[PDB]
RNA sequence: GGCCAGUCUGGCGUUUGGUGACAGCGCCAAGUUCUUCGGAAUUGGGAAAUCCUACUGGCC
């Protein structure tokens, strides 16, 4: 299954590994930019294999549909998506 | 298995660079070489290669 804007994901390689993160864009089927609001922030993302994450079965709706009206997304909105995601498992 | 590119002594920490193995930085250790004894250089294996072990990324 392809990586998908707003989902979560678990860093399996590289320095920021065991981290929580929110792909925020896709560049092919290898390549996407993850981002977390906080110490990785949106206009610096981290691009990464997506060999190197680890998909999470949870997509959030405010990231993506902020990126479809807007074509971005706060830093803000990255650190509720995953503030609340934290808090449902 | 083939072709190409890359990484290297170990432990703890890390808002830095790298897709990554890693590296950088702080601290504690280890090996090798040199020393005027104050220190200095260096770090997978190999006498060396377009070589090889392990690991990382790409194409098949």
């Amino acid at each position: 299954p392809s990586p998908e804007i707003g989902q979560i994901v678990k860093i399996v390689k590289g320095r920021d590994r065991d981290q929580f993160s929110v792909i925020i864009k896709r560049v092919d089927d290898r390549f996407v930019y993850i981002a977390d609001g906080d110490k990785r922030k949106v206009d610096r993302a981290k691009r990464k294999n997506m060999n190197h994450l680890k998909l999470i079965d949870h997509i959030s709706p405010e990231v993506r549909h902020s990126f479809e009206e807007t074509g971005k997304v706060t830093n803000g909105k990255l650190r509720f998506a995953l503030k609340k995601f934290l808090e449902e498992h």
